[PDB]
């Protein structure tokens, strides 16, 4: 039970050293099952892989946070059938047919843990976890995930998103019909078409604040940083920010300002977009939301920067060139905008002097942004997207694997009676006279 | 003659065990010398492939079907040369030359089977069969298709598609000079070209339940599934629809409604479209075709769905917006969509309060549709591409198999004589004292 | 001076059955060392590379033209030192260090052979040739043409590049300043405008004159096929029809007809686009002249035709729809056309009822070709680009190999004093007494 | 200290006869590693690798200039820990530790040589060097480079971008509030706003001679050829263009001429724009100015050349053909632009004949333009980037390589105090009782 100053046992120092690479994977996966056979020989009453780091974080749990594929992979698949040594098996084989195995897992610390399961940590790592899109294509978890999936998730999460479907109508209903009288809030009339609106009105503000009380819940239990608040966590943001213009609109709405408009379109706008989130999850339609974020957080920015330095030069340019209607720079850059969108007019006014330095530097912004910026965006899209579609595939499991573990964490019974299969006696040996049963779980393949 | 539970002897398990691999190929290929020579040895009486599983399926049709790519160009090209073993041989060598062999092939159950042949499994295959686009590259297979495309079938398509375009010239034709009077149906005047317009919209009627008739045959003969109905059958399904819409416009001329109007354009618009239909089957043009099929099965539906949410989305938040002419949302999304064509306004009104928050609406929307969305779309695609045009090389072939398969079935002699090759004894050795003939074909290659 | 039932030698039949396969090439390269030592011991009198086939070609003519890069190779390559042997050597080394070798190669049938050299026909092939691209690499063709652009070729190029710059200018200037009178021809004035008017006319038909007597000689020169007239012969083709135009100009123009201007603009049009021919030839510039000629003859007929039919299917079907302006199918046809760049207005016509079934058509319009039709037209461009660049990359040294021997068959002298190298004895050994020499070539590499 | 008959030494020659390949680096290594010590052997009083070329370069600064990475990797990560051997090593090993070593580096001639020092040959390299973006990544260079970043070069830059910002936003707000009385110069008046407005066109005079005065000494310290004029010097020729426009618009304004707005606003244009050089050396925002410059300088040419042919080859066509508004080649020419830009009315006139001929040069016009070329220019930037994106990774450190020696070059304290780290006996061993100190530079990796 030796322990390193970090608060780690050798262990954890096994997963640190190692890299994912054949030869690594080797050496770290040998000498792991050899120093935990020895322990077992040495302290048969102390377990290693139950303790911890500081961080409270298992070897098992490390493993499975820093994106180690080989040790996890290893470790996950463990089995072990040697003289005083089945008893820190991690799965056994049932029916050793040819074509199939009817392995049996210890899900022991991968779906409860009471401090973080490999589950929790994987779906909730910190994204610089190089493999965790691929992590969860180890045997148990792929399984696991799956079954949790059919077994009680889909139908919760699909009626998440007709309950979600059915709020963003309901709101969409109440804003479109808004009153058009002045200086809000509005006397409600003894017609229906207000009791309907003033419904929709609540029910609507009732899910801006659920979704408030979710995302501040999640920022809590989370504890997010600056430097990946955005690269992680964006959906939630995205609920979050949602429900904060509601909750501006509202303020604005007893307020007596007609701005609560402004704040409530945007979340109009932003709760039909968050539909998106509900699409990831699903392998067939949920490349684009992943694509969007990705996009978005990455390449965004940069290509924003320099098409808006590029606009805002020449539409500098141009507002200084011309004089007398345009001659705001605020107009200059819609006009100028408008060339992006195939709609620059490219005489827009005829009210300054020294024609050809006009259309030269127009004809030179839309060789610059029109021709050029924008088919350099498309070229680096299409390497990058060449490049990320195979990480995409498994973005997929990565998301439904945090929408499993949010319903369990919810689960609306006040319990936690999502357990899946064992009732009987597993390992069949143990460094005492007994046996023990840890929550056995089939996997045929 | 042993057999399973479903009715399959071990020829049909030794095919379900294929996977494709090298070692697999050369594993099955050994078991199936071997079981074949004890079947020649032990009951040369009793043929095993001539037994079939439930559903039918010979072990060459279950090969075939299951897309078991290397175990059918083994059987298919099975030379068996060997005493008391010549007699399940499926093709000889006649010229032994350097660079080319006079090989010969047997056709049994390869166009006439009676239950189903190779080119029938192929061909109506479910799509899942992983290997149907280079499974017609199996020597024989690609021979009797080339062979049978030049010998009959080609003229026979080129009519056919001769005809659908005089059919839709006609249709077109009876379509645009349709009368302008009220409340059809419309009577004949005893001017030449009104007797020509109504024999333009009997042939276009006359087609419609030629094409109606076809759709249901098919459908009949098919039997297709929900799960597979669009990714099968794609151009049967358009044909159909089409002469649903034509049928649809009859009886609404003839109920005395202007809406039959409605149908006809469609079923036109439908026609026209329907003729890259014809265009597969050629290399060159072909691509096109296949490639819509493809972006619209797989592409279209979650793209549509993204994009159709923001643009719902930014639309309804719009309408919200403006208050007074576009206060409607059809017309807001109309506006919208405006920009994915390059004829977005960006100021399409001035009823509204907060232009800053209009403005930034319209701006966000055209960023995340106009510049992201299409853009990812253009990256998908240039990727999907980059991965399946490989497939679709192949996929031309495919669907000229089920070319030359439909006109095999049609054939419009009321009569069968419609087999390749064969004109000389061929075998030369049986069990008994006899000799048999298969429908010898030729292979100079 | 062994032949095949044919008549053709040995060496046509070693050529013939060469592959380009490394095992094949040796093979190829060992036979053809065995036959010449043995055609030396045997019948030093007689050569058997100067036979030719029945088709009138060398072997070395023959293994240029069939495109077996690996014999061309080896030929042109082929030193040979050893005792009654080195009188067939191609090329020898006067210079052997280790870094650098001062080859020298003998240009018999490279550039003069009177029937077909070696640059003939690699340059006037059919363009089925699978290595035309990478032939000329080979050391004594790439030095060749190289010598051959730098010493004469390159400013004979670049004057006929500059006098077509001239002539089009010219052209310009003739056409723009026409006269507006009715019914040509036009009196001349004894203004000077009008004489320069003239003269530019005079010189535009004298250059149409040319350039229409250069396409009659190209075409009986080389005898094209309709099935490969456009895959080879592009820009000739187009040099022609420009001529064409030009000449069916000046014929309306002395016939009285104002339709003489519709012919010029084409030509002038053509004209201008056909300096693109100049383009080919510079490694930097010549990229895109290439792949126009490539895309138009390739893509462009399948993209055009699908796109064709979706343009009519729905402008028949929207025609129809509409009643009563745009009623005509031309005028819908050009709406419809419009969406393709970006200037649809999808309200376009208000004379017409359902206005569902009208916009619902018009969307499918615009999502099946400007959403789907043009962007897999991207994707396919993107895919064969990708394949296709390093093909391109050397179809610049082949078009200018088609202008150097353009150019020295040309010549503007009288003569044909266009040799590259070569004053002294070559060989120092013939199987007489006597030494030869057959313009040698020099090559330090 | 032998020499070569152009008078470069043994060593030179080495690194001359490299190219980067495996076996020719042991080669190279081999001998160059076997002379040194032989010249330590024989003359130890004098070094090798101090003694330059003909061209002031040691055999380091030429392995480093001429791109030989290799060799330059080999000589920098040198260590010799042999008798009479060692005193002429590059580094040491401080601490030999399993996973990380403290490796000592000398910087003798990589930051000061006098003559050419290795981060000054790689950074102002002729970019034909083809290991200039990877040979920074040899392990001294690019801890050198990362070392002065955050050590004082990072917060200089920064400084600097923040100042351009606001020479950008004065000269911004200066152009933007100009005068519009006639005839320059203006008089100063006594309002505040005034007053400020002449002291934001004096801070932009002072900029743009700043600029200027930088541009020269660039010019002059480097000495650039017009063949590699852009391909290198890309940025200081923008921003001397700058200057230069500045300039021409101060002469203007006192010159009494309205023209100088003409001037000021491409200033303005130009200013904005070269931004973007700061974008340069962060790695995720610094790709789009590395890949515009890179299209501007490669595909933009020869793309513009085949658009304006085909561009002025139809406008020519259409001014010709139209007769009477629209008739000047100017207009014509704008006309068919629009198309480019998805604004081209495809029906702009109607004073013509021959209406079937307009619109056919139009549409062809717009299907080779719009259609084939724009495409194919995404194509060929897919297809380039696909190519580069790994070159602009490195291009990215190589850009903060120039701006961390310029940094110091300038440095604006009339110091150079900008070492990073030696203050002890560097190598313990010399051929005499010596001992020397010459940067030692820890590497701990
Ligand atoms: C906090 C992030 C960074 C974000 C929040 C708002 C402001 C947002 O602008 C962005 C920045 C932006 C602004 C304008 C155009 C593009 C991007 O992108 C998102 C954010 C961008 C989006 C588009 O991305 C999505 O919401 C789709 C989506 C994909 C995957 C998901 O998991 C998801 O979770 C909800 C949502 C939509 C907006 O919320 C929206 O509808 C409006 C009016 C602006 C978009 O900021
Ligand atoms: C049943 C399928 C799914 C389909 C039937 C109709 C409604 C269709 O809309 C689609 C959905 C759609 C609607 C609007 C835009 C794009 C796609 O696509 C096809 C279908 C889509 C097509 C485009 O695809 C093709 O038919 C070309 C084609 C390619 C390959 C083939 O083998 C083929 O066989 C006929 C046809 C044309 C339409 O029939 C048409 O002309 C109209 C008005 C709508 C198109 O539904
Ligand atoms: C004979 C060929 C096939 C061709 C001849 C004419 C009709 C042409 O239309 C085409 C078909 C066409 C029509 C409309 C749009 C695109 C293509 O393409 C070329 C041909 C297409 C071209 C574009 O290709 C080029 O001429 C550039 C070029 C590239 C490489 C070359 O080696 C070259 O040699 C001259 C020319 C320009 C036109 O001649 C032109 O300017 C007009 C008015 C129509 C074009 O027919
Ligand atoms: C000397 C070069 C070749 C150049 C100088 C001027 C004329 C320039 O036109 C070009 C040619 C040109 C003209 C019109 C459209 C595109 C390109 O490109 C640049 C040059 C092109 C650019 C765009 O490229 C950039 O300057 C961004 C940039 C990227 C990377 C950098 O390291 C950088 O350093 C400042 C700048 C902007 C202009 O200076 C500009 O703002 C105007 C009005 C024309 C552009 O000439």
């Amino acid at each position: 039970s030796a322990r390193d100053s970090v608060g780690n046992t050798v262990l954890h120092a096994l997963v640190e050293v190692a890299d994912n690479t054949v030869d690594n994977t080797k050496f770290v996966t040998s000498m792991y099952n050899e120093i935990l056979i020895l322990g077992a020989k040495l302290h048969p009453t102390l377990k290693l892989e139950e303790i911890t780091n500081r961080k409270g974080l298992t070897p098992l749990a490390l493993a499975a946070s820093s994106g180690k594929i080989g040790v996890l992979a290893y470790i996950l698949q463990r089995e072990i059938h040697e003289p005083e040594c089945r008893h820190l098996s991690r799965k056994f084989t049932e029916w050793a047919y040819g074509p199939v195995h009817s392995s049996l897992y210890d899900l022991s610390c991968i779906d409860t843990c009471e401090k973080n399961s490999v589950l929790e940590v994987i779906a909730y790592s910190s994204s610089e976890t190089p493999n965790r899109h691929d992590m969860l294509l180890v045997e148990p978890l792929n399984r696991l995930l799956q079954d949790k999936w059919d077994r009680f998730v889909k139908r919760i999460f699909y009626f998440n998103f007709f309950v979600y479907c059915l709020y963003m109508i309901i709101f969409t209903a109440a804003a479109y019909y808004r009153p058009v009288e002045g200086l809000p809030p509005y006397k409600l009339k003894n017609t229906v078409g207000d009791y309907f609106r003033v419904t929709g009105e609540i029910l609507s503000v009732s899910g801006g604040v659920y979704f408030f009380f979710r995302g501040i819940q999640y920022f809590l239990q989370r504890r997010p940083s600056l430097k990946s608040l955005f690269v992680d966590s964006y959906s939630e943001i995205l609920f979050f920010v949602q429900s904060l213009f509601m909750l501006v609109s509202v303020v604005l709405y007893f307020s007596q300002r007609k701005e609560y408009v402004a704040s409530m379109v945007f979340s109009l706008a932003m709760g039909w977009t968050n539909m998106l989130y509900y699409t990831r999850g699903f392998q067939q339609m949920g490349i684009y939301a992943v694509m969007i974020e990705k996009m978005i957080l990455r390449d965004l920015c940069r290509f924003m920067f320099v098409y808006l330095v590029f606009l805002f030069g020449f539409s500098t340019a141009v507002v200084t060139l011309i004089e007398d209607s345009y001659n705001s720079l605020y107009s200059t850059c819609l006009e100028l905008f408008k060339f992006t969108i195939g709609m620059g007019d490219l005489e827009f006014t005829e009210n300054y002097d020294f024609k050809a330095v006009f259309i030269i530097l127009l004809l030179a912004y839309v060789i610059l942004t029109y021709i050029l910026l924008l088919n350099m965006l498309i070229a680096l899209m299409g390497e990058t997207v060449n490049k990320i579609a195979q990480e995409s595939k498994n973005i997929w499991k990565l998301q439904r694997a945090i929408t499993i573990l949010d319903t369990e964490k919810s689960f609306l019974k006040c319990m936690r009676k999502a357990f899946r299969s064992g009732k009987l006696l597993q390992v069949g040996f143990t460094p005492d006279g007994k046996d023990d049963y840890r929550w056995c779980f089939r996997v045929d393949e």
